[PDB]
């Protein structure tokens, strides 16, 4: 652990569900300036926010892996810091509307690749996410995704990102991010665009029980696709695992730096 001394602030980074991130600068216990994002919690509901967030805290202590959010260190106290790497070009959703030229689908695919890998590390720690959506992902590099972290576990309710029994229930368990996770893969390969943007939430689930799927995006090709058609199998238990959709995400992507001369 590191402390307050250490910690410089120099800007309202955003909003959280707890309110402020902020940009700042970590300075190391021997010597170096590491650029950083330090969130804190609201004017915070008596418990039952202070709780989530040390809950998310907690959890992020034990996290490890190149495509999360890095965790730097935590100050516990009178606002209690969490400190994490900072990401410059931020959310996803919009290095992405910002550049819907520049990118190839092999990029597209290396991103959802990266997040998938996140997701399979997630499974083997039994924890899930609740929020793998594109304005809850960091870009570190072109070359660089990290997933979120603020969804991170075990009101407002991204339900259009949801699986049918996640919506009936409550319950997300693993087959309910591996819906999620493909309504992510759509936004990535649709470089940003809002899943469902003409429905609002009151008859989504309609639509998916008369068997309703998302348009197939145009970057896209047929497998891939269809790889994300099985992700949205009705059936929980036909969806593929994780593990499943590394092995085989990891194909239509080395088969993709191969359709690159
Ligand atoms: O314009 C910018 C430049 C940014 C750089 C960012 N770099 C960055 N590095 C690490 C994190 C971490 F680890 F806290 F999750 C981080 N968090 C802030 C954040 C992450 C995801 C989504 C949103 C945000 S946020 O910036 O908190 N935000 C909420 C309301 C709109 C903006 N940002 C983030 C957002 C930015 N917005």
């Amino acid at each position: 652990g590191i402390a307050r001394e250490d910690v410089v602030l120099n800007r309202i980074l955003g909003e959280g569900f707890f309110g402020e991130v902020y940009e700042g600068v970590y300075t190391n216990h021997k010597g170096e300036k590491i650029n950083v994002a330090v969130k804190t919690c609201k004017k915070d509901c008596t418990l039952d926010n202070k709780e989530k967030f040390m809950s998310e805290a907690v959890i992020m202590k034990n996290l490890d892996h190149p495509h999360i959010v890095k965790l730097i260190g935590i100050i516990e106290e009178e606002p209690t810091w969490i400190i994490m790497e900072l990401y410059p070009y931020g959310e996803l959703g919009h290095y992405l509307e910002r550049n819907k030229n520049s990118l190839k689908v092999l990029t597209l695919v290396l991103y959802s690749l990266q997040i998938c890998k996140a997701m399979a590390y997630l499974e083997s720690i039994n924890c899930v996410h609740r929020d793998i959506a594109v304005r809850n992902i960091l870009v570190a590099s072109p070359e660089c995704v990290k997933l979120g972290d603020f969804g991170l576990s075990r009101t407002r309710l991204p339900i259009k990102w949801m699986s049918p029994e996640s919506i009936n229930f409550r319950r997300f368990t693993t087959a309910s991010d591996v819906w999620m996770f493909a309504v992510c893969m759509w936004e990535i390969l649709s470089f940003g665009k809002q899943p469902f943007f003409w429905l609002e939430n009151k008859d989504v689930i309609g639509v998916l029980e008369k068997g309703d799927r998302l348009p197939k995006p145009d970057l896209c090709p047929p497998v891939l696709y269809t790889l994300m058609t099985r992700c949205w199998d009705y059936d929980p238990s036909d969806r593929p695992r994780f593990t499943e959709l590394v092995c085989s995400l990891s194909d239509v992507y080395q088969m993709e730096k191969d359709i690159a001369m």
